[PDB]
């Protein structure tokens, strides 16, 4: 792609290719703003009757998603228009944006969903969907105008367009079990458990309460909706912060889960309850072309192995996308797309079963990460994270790859490769952490470069890392940095065939001392066909500071 390939398109308001009579932002890096929150970090900002922003589909499309900001605690419309003439309405709210913490206080993003003194407003960004009744072609101009009876003011930050397909049936009225108006996911499951013949159930389109958590037990169980545009699993929506969704037990190892959208009602991040699934220790289980929104996590392994997650849709989330943890393995995570989760979107955290072995991340998109990386790697051995998209990340790498421990029990990294191969990474790094006493200091923050090499407390050894481009980072390319007084080794790190374009400090930082009581990097990397083009500062900063640390220049490096 880079990353996933989805049948949608994005496209960004603030294109120089659309027309528009309304505000254009100019970018920066900045949480709690809307430019720096902002995909592409701008958006266009309509606030009198009559402005608007004009796209132009590069594919049909009959669907659109409106990514937006409005005011706090406001619901309203703004209009959509096809070729000058009106077509309809989208509904947009900040029902699940604006979540309070102070610049001293990150560790609270997401958590905190009330305003109050001293408090700063965060995760402005939410989204609306609408469908039309006819599919336009390429080349369609496609207007977003605020008109009469619309909201005061809108940020605009991207459209989707898509081209969905008419609802898919029952596959097979004899052997799928149909949610109706009258039969709950629940009755429908009991009927395919005390019947053989079934092989799981079917939900047609529409909006279906999920007020609980539904367990798949019994055997496999195929649960098969009509398209994430039309099955909608809906919380409900005057409750807040309900834990609901599907529970695999051990019996129903080997389900699917697909073709359906789930809706929830978290309006702020709560740690346990709020994943969309619940399967831990599941085996064989495939979910795939879902659409998850407002749940805290769509998933969050616990020795989790041989499962699928495939062409699946993960959007403004309170936590992780998927995290795969404590043993998962060999697992495929293949063709996601996440946009606005509220920790890291794709994660592998190993810890012992020795570690998170034999697992793929492959074509993968993550933007608009709201809380720490696109893409995090702790631990582990033998895990492939290839064809990689991850941009505009608020606080923290585009890739994070570390061997701390957190107090949990890990062996760090294993005798076996942890690659990354082909990754695109845009705007990403960021501020989080405090660096009292700190070297190269700017701020009050720590600053993390668009792929963070961390060593913790465990082994950190066998890190490929290939294939990459990083574009514009808000500060460097690569951060390498050891924690005292562990100062583990850092052995077989490798670094080829990477572009780091524009950063505005450094393509390279050795991190020298990130705060009071820590020092410089052990061990050392390789670097082939490395190029660091533009650096705001220097290429590298922090090499005749690490004299524990050795850059072999094998060749084609500029610095
Ligand atoms: O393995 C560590 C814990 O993972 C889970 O809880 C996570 C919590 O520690 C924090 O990281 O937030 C995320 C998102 O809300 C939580 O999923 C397990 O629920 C917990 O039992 C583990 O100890
Ligand atoms: O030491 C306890 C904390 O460790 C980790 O965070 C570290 C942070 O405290 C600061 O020192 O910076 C380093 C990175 O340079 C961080 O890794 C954990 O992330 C945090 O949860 C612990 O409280
Ligand atoms: O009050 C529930 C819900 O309403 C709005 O979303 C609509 C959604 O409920 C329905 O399923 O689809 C519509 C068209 O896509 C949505 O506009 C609000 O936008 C949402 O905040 C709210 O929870
Ligand atoms: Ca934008």
């Amino acid at each position: 792609g880079r990353g996933a390939n989805m049948p949608f398109t994005i496209m960004e308001a603030e294109s120089t290719s659309n027309a528009t009579n309304g505000t254009k932002l100019t970018p920066n890096f900045k949480p709690g703003d809307y430019a720096g929150e902002a995909s592409g970090r701008s958006s266009v900002y309509l606030d009198a009757t009559g402005e608007y922003v004009e796209f132009t589909l590069t594919s049909p499309a009959n669907a659109f998603v409106l990514r937006n900001a409005v005011a706090e605690n406001t619901t309203g419309t703004v209009s959509i228009y096809a070729d000058g003439v009106s077509k309809g309405k989208f509904n947009v709210s900040s029902k699940f944006s604006y979540l309070y913490a102070t610049p001293s206080t990150l560790g609270r993003l997401g958590y905190d969903n009330a305003p109050g003194a001293g408090l700063t407003a965060y995760w402005l960004y939410e989204d609306a969907q609408l469908m039309l009744d006819q599919v336009y072609p390429a080349g369609t101009k496609i207007k977003i105008q605020k008109d009469a009876g619309d909201v005061s003011w809108i940020y605009v930050d991207l459209l989707e367009t898509e081209n969905v397909a008419p609802p898919q049936a029952n596959p097979d009225p004899t052997k799928y079990v149909a949610v109706s108006a009258s039969k709950s996911i629940d009755q429908a499951l009991t009927e395919f458990r005390q019947d053989n013949t079934k092989k799981g159930i079917y939900i047609p389109a529409g909006e279906w309460t999920i007020n609980s958590k539904i367990f798949l037990y019994g055997r496999a169980t195929e649960i098969v909706g009509a398209g994430p545009w039309y099955t909608k699993l809906v919380a409900p929506q005057s409750q807040s912060n309900t834990d609901v969704g599907f529970n695999i037990s051990a019996a129903a190892n080997g389900s699917t889960i697909r073709d359906l959208s789930a809706w929830g009602n978290y309006i702020n991040r709560v740690d346990g309850p709020g994943k969309f699934i619940d399967g831990n220790g599941m085996q064989n289980v495939t979910v795939q072309n879902i659409w998850v929104e407002h749940f805290v996590c769509l998933y969050w392994g616990v020795n989790s192995s041989y499962n699928t997650f495939k062409n699946n849709r993960i959007k403004n989330t309170f936590a992780d996308g998927i995290n795969m943890t404590n043993g998962s393995s060999y697992n495929v995570i293949d063709n996601n797309y996440a946009r606005g989760t509220g920790d890291a979107s794709f994660a592998l955290f190993s810890a012992t079963g020795s570690y998170n072995v034999g697992n793929k991340y492959t074509n993968l998109t993550a933007t608009n990460v709201r809380r720490a990386a696109a893409f995090a790697v702790y631990g582990g051995s033998d895990n492939l994270f290839q064809n990689l998209y991850g941009a505009d990340t608020l606080t923290y790498p585009g890739i994070t790859i570390s061997s701390y421990s957190f107090g949990y029990n890990t062996l760090g990294f294993g005798d076996q490769d942890t690659v990354i191969d082909g990754a695109t990474l845009d705007r990403t790094g960021g501020d989080f952490w405090t660096s009292v006493g700190a070297d190269d200091k700017i701020n009050e923050y720590q600053n993390f470069g668009a792929i963070w090499i961390y060593g913790g407390d465990r082994a950190i050894k066998n890190i490929l890392i290939k294939n990459v481009d990083i574009n514009n980072p808000v500060y460097f390319g690569l951060m390498f940095q050891s924690m005292s007084p562990n100062n583990m080794v850092m052995q077989n790190i490798r670094v080829e065939n990477v572009n780091i374009n524009n950063p505005s400090r450094y393509g390279i930082k050795l991190v020298v001392r990130a705060e009071q009581g820590q020092g410089p990097a052990y061990g050392g990397a390789s670097f082939t066909n490395v190029k660091v083009n533009n650096p705001g500062i220097s290429a590298i900063y922090g090499e005749a500071q690490s004299p524990n640390f050795t850059v072999t220049r094998v060749s084609g490096n500029n610095w």
